[PDB]
Protein backbone atom coordinates (compact mmCIF):
# COMPACT_ATOMS: atom_id res chain seq x y z
CA UNK A 1 0.00 0.00 0.00
CA UNK A 2 2.27 2.75 1.23
CA UNK A 3 5.33 1.65 -0.46
CA UNK A 4 3.28 1.06 -3.75
CA UNK A 5 1.85 4.63 -3.57
CA UNK A 6 5.75 5.73 -3.28
CA UNK A 7 6.17 3.87 -6.11
CA UNK A 8 3.74 5.66 -8.41
CA UNK A 9 5.29 8.70 -7.16
CA UNK A 10 8.07 8.39 -7.70
CA UNK A 11 7.25 7.15 -11.53
CA UNK A 12 5.83 10.40 -12.35
CA UNK A 13 9.18 11.73 -12.09
CA UNK A 14 10.26 8.85 -14.08
CA UNK A 15 11.78 7.36 -11.03
CA UNK A 16 11.80 3.56 -11.03
CA UNK A 17 12.16 2.97 -6.99
CA UNK A 18 11.27 -0.59 -6.64
CA UNK A 19 10.19 0.63 -2.76
CA UNK A 20 7.78 -2.46 -2.98
CA UNK A 21 10.30 -5.03 -4.27
CA UNK A 22 12.86 -3.98 -1.48
CA UNK A 23 10.22 -4.33 1.10
CA UNK A 24 8.91 -7.67 -0.38
CA UNK A 25 12.71 -8.92 -0.08
CA UNK A 26 12.76 -8.50 3.69
CA UNK A 27 15.32 -5.24 3.76
CA UNK A 28 15.74 -3.47 6.86
CA UNK A 29 15.09 -0.17 7.60
CA UNK A 30 18.00 1.22 7.06
CA UNK A 31 18.13 0.30 3.17
CA UNK A 32 14.56 1.29 2.69
CA UNK A 33 15.40 4.62 4.15
CA UNK A 34 18.59 4.95 2.00
CA UNK A 35 16.52 3.60 -1.03
CA UNK A 36 14.16 6.52 -0.22
CA UNK A 37 16.28 9.03 0.21
CA UNK A 38 17.99 8.55 -3.21
CA UNK A 39 15.02 8.01 -5.51
CA UNK A 40 13.14 11.26 -3.50
CA UNK A 41 16.17 13.28 -4.40
CA UNK A 42 16.22 11.95 -8.11
CA UNK A 43 12.42 13.02 -7.95
CA UNK A 44 13.10 15.84 -6.94
CA UNK A 45 15.60 16.52 -9.73
CA UNK A 46 13.14 16.07 -12.24
CA UNK A 47 9.94 17.52 -10.86
CA UNK A 48 11.04 21.14 -11.31
CA UNK A 49 9.54 22.32 -7.84
CA UNK A 50 13.05 24.33 -7.57
CA UNK A 51 14.41 23.21 -4.15
CA UNK A 52 17.54 22.15 -5.12
CA UNK A 53 18.85 24.11 -2.07
CA UNK A 54 16.66 21.78 0.62
CA UNK A 55 17.83 18.45 1.74
CA UNK A 56 15.34 15.96 0.63
CA UNK A 57 15.21 12.93 2.84
CA UNK A 58 12.42 9.86 2.91
CA UNK A 59 12.17 7.32 5.86
CA UNK A 60 9.94 4.51 7.07
CA UNK A 61 7.73 5.27 10.26
CA UNK A 62 7.12 3.47 13.51
CA UNK A 63 3.31 3.22 12.47
CA UNK A 64 4.00 2.03 8.90
CA UNK A 65 3.96 5.09 6.85
CA UNK A 66 6.74 6.65 4.66
CA UNK A 67 7.50 10.49 6.20
CA UNK A 68 8.82 12.63 3.74
CA UNK A 69 11.42 15.75 5.17
CA UNK A 70 13.30 18.68 4.20
CA UNK A 71 16.23 20.21 5.81
CA UNK A 72 14.80 17.36 8.38
CA UNK A 73 11.64 19.13 9.14
CA UNK A 74 8.61 16.95 8.24
CA UNK A 75 6.76 17.93 5.15
CA UNK A 76 4.19 15.52 4.78
CA UNK A 77 3.66 11.63 4.80
CA UNK A 78 2.64 9.30 2.43
CA UNK A 79 -0.53 8.25 3.84
CA UNK A 80 -1.99 11.24 3.48
CA UNK A 81 -1.97 11.56 -0.10
CA UNK A 82 -0.10 12.86 -3.19
CA UNK A 83 -2.19 16.28 -2.98
CA UNK A 84 -0.83 17.19 0.96
CA UNK A 85 2.60 16.36 -0.13
CA UNK A 86 2.51 19.13 -3.40
CA UNK A 87 1.04 21.44 -0.81
CA UNK A 88 3.47 21.00 1.88
CA UNK A 89 5.94 22.16 -0.69
CA UNK A 90 4.20 25.16 -2.17
CA UNK A 91 4.77 26.90 0.29
CA UNK A 92 8.41 26.89 -0.03
CA UNK A 93 8.69 27.19 -3.97
CA UNK A 94 8.89 30.95 -5.39
CA UNK A 95 7.86 30.63 -9.06
CA UNK A 96 8.02 33.53 -11.42
CA UNK A 97 5.75 33.82 -14.16
CA UNK A 98 7.33 31.11 -16.97
CA UNK A 99 7.29 28.90 -13.96
CA UNK A 100 10.82 29.02 -13.37
CA UNK A 101 12.12 28.73 -9.91
CA UNK A 102 13.39 32.01 -8.81
CA UNK A 103 15.67 30.28 -6.00
CA UNK A 104 19.24 29.76 -6.44
CA UNK A 105 20.73 26.17 -6.27
CA UNK A 106 23.48 27.35 -4.22
CA UNK A 107 21.77 29.88 -1.68
CA UNK A 108 22.88 33.11 -0.28
CA UNK A 109 25.82 34.53 -3.39
CA UNK A 110 26.49 36.20 -6.53
CA UNK A 111 24.65 34.61 -9.17
CA UNK A 112 25.90 35.13 -12.65
CA UNK A 113 23.14 36.80 -15.19
CA UNK A 114 21.03 34.35 -17.78
CA UNK A 115 22.01 36.50 -20.35
CA UNK A 116 25.74 35.89 -19.97
CA UNK A 117 27.90 35.11 -23.06
CA UNK A 118 29.41 31.42 -23.70
CA UNK A 119 32.38 32.72 -23.75
CA UNK A 120 32.49 34.24 -20.01
CA UNK A 121 30.71 31.38 -19.18
CA UNK A 122 33.36 29.21 -20.25
CA UNK A 123 35.70 31.31 -18.26
CA UNK A 124 33.60 30.09 -15.20
CA UNK A 125 33.50 27.10 -16.03
CA UNK A 126 37.51 26.35 -16.62
CA UNK A 127 38.77 28.63 -13.93
CA UNK A 128 35.64 29.43 -10.96
CA UNK A 129 35.31 27.59 -7.95
CA UNK A 130 31.66 28.27 -7.04
CA UNK A 131 29.12 29.44 -9.55
CA UNK A 132 25.77 29.58 -10.79
CA UNK A 133 23.52 31.32 -13.45
CA UNK A 134 20.09 32.61 -13.53
CA UNK A 135 17.90 30.88 -16.52
CA UNK A 136 18.26 31.64 -19.52
CA UNK A 137 16.49 30.50 -23.13
CA UNK A 138 17.09 27.07 -25.10
CA UNK A 139 16.87 25.49 -27.55
CA UNK A 140 13.22 24.70 -28.39
CA UNK A 141 10.96 26.70 -25.93
CA UNK A 142 12.94 25.35 -23.33
CA UNK A 143 15.40 27.05 -20.12
CA UNK A 144 18.51 26.18 -18.75
CA UNK A 145 20.98 27.18 -15.90
CA UNK A 146 24.27 25.24 -14.97
CA UNK A 147 26.30 25.75 -11.30
CA UNK A 148 29.19 24.10 -9.46
CA UNK A 149 29.21 22.65 -6.20
CA UNK A 150 32.62 21.71 -4.68
CA UNK A 151 33.75 19.13 -7.27
CA UNK A 152 30.40 18.37 -9.23
CA UNK A 153 29.11 20.55 -11.98
CA UNK A 154 24.95 20.80 -12.86
CA UNK A 155 23.06 21.15 -15.47
CA UNK A 156 19.33 21.60 -14.94
CA UNK A 157 17.13 21.69 -18.22
CA UNK A 158 13.72 22.85 -17.63
CA UNK A 159 10.68 22.83 -19.96
CA UNK A 160 7.36 24.17 -17.56
CA UNK A 161 4.11 22.48 -17.54
CA UNK A 162 1.84 22.17 -14.88
CA UNK A 163 0.65 19.01 -13.48
CA UNK A 164 -2.93 19.69 -15.24
CA UNK A 165 -1.16 21.02 -18.27
CA UNK A 166 0.28 17.52 -18.77
CA UNK A 167 -2.51 15.76 -17.82
CA UNK A 168 -4.72 17.86 -20.45
CA UNK A 169 -1.94 16.54 -23.18
CA UNK A 170 -1.89 12.87 -22.10
CA UNK A 171 -5.96 13.20 -22.17
CA UNK A 172 -5.73 14.70 -25.66
CA UNK A 173 -3.40 11.99 -26.55
CA UNK A 174 -6.22 9.26 -25.93
CA UNK A 175 -8.92 11.36 -28.20
CA UNK A 176 -6.79 12.02 -30.79
CA UNK A 177 -6.19 8.07 -31.26
CA UNK A 178 -9.88 7.67 -31.69
CA UNK A 179 -10.59 6.06 -34.74
CA UNK A 180 -13.97 6.41 -35.06
CA UNK A 181 -14.38 9.77 -36.34
CA UNK A 182 -18.28 10.12 -35.02
CA UNK A 183 -16.96 9.49 -31.05
CA UNK A 184 -14.04 11.25 -32.01
CA UNK A 185 -15.88 14.51 -32.91
CA UNK A 186 -18.32 14.03 -30.15
CA UNK A 187 -15.05 14.16 -28.14
CA UNK A 188 -14.25 17.35 -29.64
CA UNK A 189 -17.50 18.84 -28.86
CA UNK A 190 -17.30 18.36 -25.30
CA UNK A 191 -13.99 19.36 -25.52
CA UNK A 192 -15.32 22.70 -26.15
CA UNK A 193 -16.76 23.53 -22.93
CA UNK A 194 -15.41 21.38 -20.52
CA UNK A 195 -11.57 20.65 -21.94
CA UNK A 196 -9.58 17.56 -23.08
CA UNK A 197 -9.96 15.53 -19.76
CA UNK A 198 -13.84 16.32 -18.98
CA UNK A 199 -14.66 15.48 -22.50
CA UNK A 200 -12.65 11.98 -21.82
CA UNK A 201 -14.39 11.65 -18.68
CA UNK A 202 -17.96 12.75 -19.80
CA UNK A 203 -17.91 15.06 -17.20
CA UNK A 204 -17.01 18.40 -16.21
CA UNK A 205 -13.44 20.03 -16.23
CA UNK A 206 -13.67 19.67 -11.99
CA UNK A 207 -15.10 16.73 -12.12
CA UNK A 208 -12.65 15.34 -13.71
CA UNK A 209 -10.13 16.58 -11.75
CA UNK A 210 -11.98 15.55 -9.06
CA UNK A 211 -12.21 11.74 -10.12
CA UNK A 212 -8.33 12.20 -11.01
CA UNK A 213 -7.05 13.52 -7.59
CA UNK A 214 -5.60 10.17 -6.65
CA UNK A 215 -3.42 10.01 -9.51
CA UNK A 216 0.34 11.15 -8.86
CA UNK A 217 0.38 13.03 -11.92
CA UNK A 218 -2.57 15.22 -10.46
CA UNK A 219 0.15 16.90 -8.42
CA UNK A 220 3.50 15.87 -10.09
CA UNK A 221 4.77 15.80 -13.63
CA UNK A 222 8.16 15.78 -15.47
CA UNK A 223 9.50 19.49 -15.75
CA UNK A 224 13.06 19.15 -15.73
CA UNK A 225 16.33 17.45 -16.13
CA UNK A 226 19.50 17.71 -14.08
CA UNK A 227 22.73 16.45 -15.40
CA UNK A 228 25.63 16.19 -13.36
CA UNK A 229 29.50 16.19 -14.35
CA UNK A 230 32.40 15.93 -11.43
CA UNK A 231 36.51 15.34 -11.52
CA UNK A 232 38.27 17.13 -14.53
CA UNK A 233 34.56 16.87 -16.72
CA UNK A 234 33.35 19.14 -14.71
CA UNK A 235 35.76 21.83 -15.65
CA UNK A 236 36.00 20.80 -19.33
CA UNK A 237 33.64 23.26 -21.34
CA UNK A 238 33.28 20.59 -24.46
CA UNK A 239 32.13 18.21 -21.70
CA UNK A 240 29.51 20.84 -20.53
CA UNK A 241 27.82 21.17 -23.75
CA UNK A 242 27.34 17.61 -24.38
CA UNK A 243 25.75 17.57 -20.79
CA UNK A 244 23.88 20.34 -21.65
CA UNK A 245 22.81 18.31 -25.01
CA UNK A 246 22.28 15.00 -23.02
CA UNK A 247 20.03 17.07 -20.30
CA UNK A 248 17.98 18.54 -23.20
CA UNK A 249 17.34 14.86 -25.11
CA UNK A 250 16.96 13.06 -21.01
CA UNK A 251 14.30 15.89 -20.83
CA UNK A 252 12.40 15.30 -24.14
CA UNK A 253 12.74 11.86 -23.31
CA UNK A 254 11.39 11.58 -19.64
CA UNK A 255 8.26 13.73 -21.17
CA UNK A 256 7.68 11.61 -23.86
CA UNK A 257 7.33 8.42 -21.83
CA UNK A 258 5.51 10.23 -18.70
CA UNK A 259 2.71 11.25 -21.20
CA UNK A 260 2.59 7.96 -23.02
CA UNK A 261 2.37 5.74 -20.05
CA UNK A 262 -0.53 8.41 -18.19
CA UNK A 263 -2.12 8.29 -21.58
CA UNK A 264 -2.36 4.48 -21.22
CA UNK A 265 -3.78 4.97 -17.45
CA UNK A 266 -6.31 7.33 -18.75
CA UNK A 267 -7.82 5.88 -22.10
CA UNK A 268 -9.80 3.11 -19.24
CA UNK A 269 -12.07 6.18 -18.33
CA UNK B 1 60.70 46.48 26.81
CA UNK B 2 57.92 43.69 25.36
CA UNK B 3 55.61 45.84 24.23
CA UNK B 4 58.37 48.56 22.33
CA UNK B 5 60.12 44.97 21.07
CA UNK B 6 56.67 44.33 19.84
CA UNK B 7 56.56 47.93 18.11
CA UNK B 8 59.90 47.41 16.35
CA UNK B 9 58.57 44.21 14.97
CA UNK B 10 55.70 45.89 13.44
CA UNK B 11 57.88 48.75 12.40
CA UNK B 12 60.02 46.53 9.65
CA UNK B 13 56.78 46.07 8.20
CA UNK B 14 55.36 49.49 8.23
CA UNK B 15 52.93 49.12 10.55
CA UNK B 16 52.56 51.88 13.25
CA UNK B 17 51.35 49.35 16.26
CA UNK B 18 51.49 51.76 18.91
CA UNK B 19 51.24 48.75 21.55
CA UNK B 20 53.60 50.25 24.23
CA UNK B 21 51.80 53.83 24.43
CA UNK B 22 48.54 51.24 24.61
CA UNK B 23 50.22 49.32 27.78
CA UNK B 24 51.05 52.46 28.95
CA UNK B 25 47.60 53.92 29.13
CA UNK B 26 46.91 51.05 31.61
CA UNK B 27 44.02 49.16 28.92
CA UNK B 28 43.22 45.90 29.39
CA UNK B 29 44.44 42.55 28.01
CA UNK B 30 41.11 42.41 25.92
CA UNK B 31 42.07 45.95 24.07
CA UNK B 32 46.13 44.84 23.81
CA UNK B 33 44.95 41.40 22.67
CA UNK B 34 42.98 42.93 20.19
CA UNK B 35 45.25 45.19 18.66
CA UNK B 36 48.03 42.55 18.82
CA UNK B 37 46.30 40.62 16.92
CA UNK B 38 45.23 43.55 14.11
CA UNK B 39 48.59 45.04 13.68
CA UNK B 40 49.85 41.34 13.35
CA UNK B 41 47.58 40.17 10.58
CA UNK B 42 48.80 43.93 8.82
CA UNK B 43 52.04 43.06 9.37
CA UNK B 44 51.68 39.40 7.65
CA UNK B 45 50.31 41.30 4.59
CA UNK B 46 53.43 42.69 4.15
CA UNK B 47 56.48 40.58 5.11
CA UNK B 48 55.69 37.94 2.28
CA UNK B 49 55.82 35.00 4.27
CA UNK B 50 52.97 33.41 2.48
CA UNK B 51 50.75 32.74 5.07
CA UNK B 52 47.80 34.21 4.07
CA UNK B 53 45.93 30.40 4.51
CA UNK B 54 46.69 30.86 8.56
CA UNK B 55 45.14 32.26 11.17
CA UNK B 56 47.24 35.07 12.61
CA UNK B 57 46.78 36.21 16.43
CA UNK B 58 48.93 37.45 19.38
CA UNK B 59 48.01 37.60 23.10
CA UNK B 60 49.18 39.05 26.16
CA UNK B 61 50.45 36.08 28.78
CA UNK B 62 50.77 35.66 32.33
CA UNK B 63 54.19 36.35 32.86
CA UNK B 64 54.27 39.82 30.92
CA UNK B 65 55.25 38.33 27.56
CA UNK B 66 53.45 38.47 23.73
CA UNK B 67 52.88 35.18 22.52
CA UNK B 68 52.23 34.97 18.88
CA UNK B 69 50.14 32.08 17.57
CA UNK B 70 48.87 30.59 13.82
CA UNK B 71 45.88 28.86 13.56
CA UNK B 72 45.19 28.84 17.56
CA UNK B 73 49.07 27.12 18.51
CA UNK B 74 51.66 28.59 19.53
CA UNK B 75 54.60 29.80 17.70
CA UNK B 76 57.08 32.22 19.59
CA UNK B 77 56.90 35.10 22.41
CA UNK B 78 58.41 37.76 21.55
CA UNK B 79 60.69 37.37 24.71
CA UNK B 80 62.54 35.26 22.25
CA UNK B 81 63.48 37.09 20.06
CA UNK B 82 62.73 38.21 16.04
CA UNK B 83 64.70 34.92 14.93
CA UNK B 84 62.98 32.89 16.87
CA UNK B 85 59.85 34.21 14.93
CA UNK B 86 61.46 34.32 12.09
CA UNK B 87 62.57 30.22 12.39
CA UNK B 88 58.97 29.44 13.60
CA UNK B 89 57.35 31.10 10.77
CA UNK B 90 60.07 29.24 8.53
CA UNK B 91 58.49 25.13 8.05
CA UNK B 92 55.48 26.74 7.31
CA UNK B 93 56.54 28.27 4.51
CA UNK B 94 57.14 27.50 0.42
CA UNK B 95 58.69 30.16 -1.20
CA UNK B 96 59.61 29.60 -4.83
CA UNK B 97 62.95 30.39 -6.73
CA UNK B 98 62.01 33.94 -6.70
CA UNK B 99 60.83 34.27 -3.36
CA UNK B 100 57.23 33.68 -4.06
CA UNK B 101 54.81 31.77 -2.07
CA UNK B 102 53.53 28.45 -3.66
CA UNK B 103 50.45 28.10 -1.55
CA UNK B 104 47.48 29.72 -2.17
CA UNK B 105 45.56 32.15 -0.23
CA UNK B 106 41.99 30.38 -0.36
CA UNK B 107 43.94 27.23 0.45
CA UNK B 108 42.71 23.60 -0.88
CA UNK B 109 40.77 24.10 -4.55
CA UNK B 110 41.46 25.06 -7.91
CA UNK B 111 43.59 27.99 -8.89
CA UNK B 112 43.78 29.83 -12.09
CA UNK B 113 47.24 30.04 -13.66
CA UNK B 114 49.10 33.01 -13.63
CA UNK B 115 48.67 33.81 -17.56
CA UNK B 116 45.34 33.83 -17.29
CA UNK B 117 44.05 36.45 -19.72
CA UNK B 118 42.98 39.78 -18.48
CA UNK B 119 39.68 39.36 -20.05
CA UNK B 120 39.31 36.11 -18.67
CA UNK B 121 40.26 37.45 -15.43
CA UNK B 122 37.54 40.01 -15.76
CA UNK B 123 35.26 37.41 -15.80
CA UNK B 124 35.95 36.10 -12.58
CA UNK B 125 36.35 38.68 -11.17
CA UNK B 126 32.53 40.20 -12.37
CA UNK B 127 30.64 36.75 -12.29
CA UNK B 128 32.49 33.91 -10.16
CA UNK B 129 32.52 33.66 -6.14
CA UNK B 130 35.60 32.14 -4.21
CA UNK B 131 38.34 32.30 -6.90
CA UNK B 132 42.40 32.54 -7.14
CA UNK B 133 45.06 33.15 -9.31
CA UNK B 134 48.81 32.20 -9.10
CA UNK B 135 51.39 34.72 -9.51
CA UNK B 136 52.40 36.54 -12.27
CA UNK B 137 54.94 39.53 -13.72
CA UNK B 138 53.98 43.02 -13.29
CA UNK B 139 55.14 46.41 -14.17
CA UNK B 140 58.31 47.54 -12.34
CA UNK B 141 60.13 44.04 -11.13
CA UNK B 142 56.96 43.16 -9.57
CA UNK B 143 54.85 40.23 -9.67
CA UNK B 144 51.06 40.20 -8.56
CA UNK B 145 48.02 37.64 -8.00
CA UNK B 146 44.54 38.00 -6.89
CA UNK B 147 42.03 36.05 -4.64
CA UNK B 148 38.71 36.46 -3.49
CA UNK B 149 36.91 34.99 -0.32
CA UNK B 150 33.34 36.28 0.67
CA UNK B 151 32.52 39.44 0.19
CA UNK B 152 36.41 40.78 -0.31
CA UNK B 153 38.81 40.55 -2.84
CA UNK B 154 42.35 40.90 -2.33
CA UNK B 155 45.20 42.48 -4.52
CA UNK B 156 48.73 40.93 -3.49
CA UNK B 157 51.74 43.02 -5.04
CA UNK B 158 55.00 41.81 -3.97
CA UNK B 159 58.57 42.70 -4.81
CA UNK B 160 60.68 39.77 -2.68
CA UNK B 161 63.59 40.85 -1.22
CA UNK B 162 65.55 38.84 1.57
CA UNK B 163 66.34 40.59 5.51
CA UNK B 164 69.82 40.13 3.85
CA UNK B 165 69.18 41.60 0.11
CA UNK B 166 66.97 44.83 2.31
CA UNK B 167 70.27 45.43 4.60
CA UNK B 168 72.33 44.97 1.57
CA UNK B 169 70.21 47.88 0.50
CA UNK B 170 70.41 49.97 3.12
CA UNK B 171 74.49 49.75 3.49
CA UNK B 172 74.87 50.71 -0.19
CA UNK B 173 72.57 53.64 0.41
CA UNK B 174 74.83 55.07 3.36
CA UNK B 175 78.05 53.89 1.12
CA UNK B 176 77.01 55.96 -1.70
CA UNK B 177 75.43 59.10 0.04
CA UNK B 178 79.92 59.15 1.38
CA UNK B 179 81.05 63.10 0.45
CA UNK B 180 84.78 61.86 0.83
CA UNK B 181 85.41 59.78 -2.29
CA UNK B 182 88.75 58.23 -1.27
CA UNK B 183 86.97 56.71 2.01
CA UNK B 184 84.18 55.95 -0.53
CA UNK B 185 86.48 53.97 -2.45
CA UNK B 186 87.58 52.38 0.10
CA UNK B 187 84.08 50.74 1.17
CA UNK B 188 84.27 49.65 -2.44
CA UNK B 189 87.21 47.58 -1.75
CA UNK B 190 86.40 46.25 1.06
CA UNK B 191 82.90 45.17 -0.41
CA UNK B 192 84.06 42.51 -2.36
CA UNK B 193 84.75 40.51 0.31
CA UNK B 194 82.84 41.37 3.19
CA UNK B 195 79.59 42.75 1.13
CA UNK B 196 77.83 46.50 1.50
CA UNK B 197 77.07 45.80 5.47
CA UNK B 198 80.38 43.78 6.12
CA UNK B 199 82.56 47.25 4.57
CA UNK B 200 80.02 49.51 6.12
CA UNK B 201 80.93 48.04 9.34
CA UNK B 202 84.34 47.53 9.40
CA UNK B 203 84.06 43.82 9.69
CA UNK B 204 83.29 40.36 7.55
CA UNK B 205 80.07 39.02 6.40
CA UNK B 206 79.22 37.23 9.49
CA UNK B 207 80.96 40.42 12.16
CA UNK B 208 78.22 42.42 10.22
CA UNK B 209 75.45 39.85 10.39
CA UNK B 210 76.39 38.75 14.11
CA UNK B 211 76.09 42.90 15.39
CA UNK B 212 72.83 43.00 13.51
CA UNK B 213 71.29 39.95 14.66
CA UNK B 214 69.00 42.01 17.72
CA UNK B 215 67.22 44.18 14.90
CA UNK B 216 64.41 42.89 13.55
CA UNK B 217 65.39 43.85 10.09
CA UNK B 218 67.75 41.13 9.93
CA UNK B 219 64.53 38.78 9.83
CA UNK B 220 61.79 40.80 8.67
CA UNK B 221 61.52 43.25 5.65
CA UNK B 222 58.87 44.54 3.25
CA UNK B 223 57.84 42.23 0.49
CA UNK B 224 54.42 43.04 -0.17
CA UNK B 225 51.03 45.12 -0.10
CA UNK B 226 47.42 43.36 -0.36
CA UNK B 227 44.97 45.87 -1.24
CA UNK B 228 41.85 44.86 -0.62
CA UNK B 229 37.89 45.18 -1.79
CA UNK B 230 34.37 45.25 -0.30
CA UNK B 231 30.71 45.08 -1.63
CA UNK B 232 30.41 45.73 -5.17
CA UNK B 233 33.36 47.14 -5.57
CA UNK B 234 35.20 43.82 -4.78
CA UNK B 235 33.23 43.03 -7.80
CA UNK B 236 34.12 45.67 -10.33
CA UNK B 237 36.88 45.49 -13.03
CA UNK B 238 37.78 48.96 -13.05
CA UNK B 239 37.94 48.68 -8.99
CA UNK B 240 39.91 46.31 -9.45
CA UNK B 241 42.32 47.72 -11.94
CA UNK B 242 42.90 50.94 -9.73
CA UNK B 243 43.53 48.44 -6.70
CA UNK B 244 46.34 46.98 -8.72
CA UNK B 245 47.70 50.11 -8.77
CA UNK B 246 47.15 51.40 -5.21
CA UNK B 247 48.67 47.79 -4.40
CA UNK B 248 52.23 48.72 -6.60
CA UNK B 249 52.25 52.11 -5.53
CA UNK B 250 51.87 51.56 -1.53
CA UNK B 251 54.57 48.80 -1.69
CA UNK B 252 57.16 50.99 -3.52
CA UNK B 253 56.41 53.86 -0.97
CA UNK B 254 56.55 51.04 2.09
CA UNK B 255 60.11 49.79 0.66
CA UNK B 256 61.46 53.07 0.15
CA UNK B 257 60.06 54.05 3.22
CA UNK B 258 61.75 51.05 5.39
CA UNK B 259 64.62 51.27 3.41
CA UNK B 260 65.51 55.07 4.38
CA UNK B 261 64.41 54.19 7.94
CA UNK B 262 67.36 51.39 7.55
CA UNK B 263 70.02 53.16 6.10
CA UNK B 264 69.66 55.88 9.05
CA UNK B 265 70.00 53.28 11.30
CA UNK B 266 73.18 51.56 10.04
CA UNK B 267 74.60 55.68 9.65
CA UNK B 268 75.69 55.39 13.12
CA UNK B 269 77.91 52.07 12.78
Amino acid sequence: GIYAAFDTLMSTAGVDSQIAALAASEADAGTLDAALTQSLQEAQGRWGLGLHHLRHEARLTDDGDIEILTDGRPSARVSEGFGALAQAYAPMQALDERGLSQWAALGEGYRAPGDLPLAQLKVLIEHARDFETDWSAGRGETFQRVWRKGDTLFVEVARPASAEAALSKAAWKVIASIKDRAFQRELMRRSEKDGMLGALLGARHAGAKANLAQLPEAHFTVQAFVQTLSGAAARNAEEYRAALKTAAAALEEYQGVTTRQLSEVLRHG
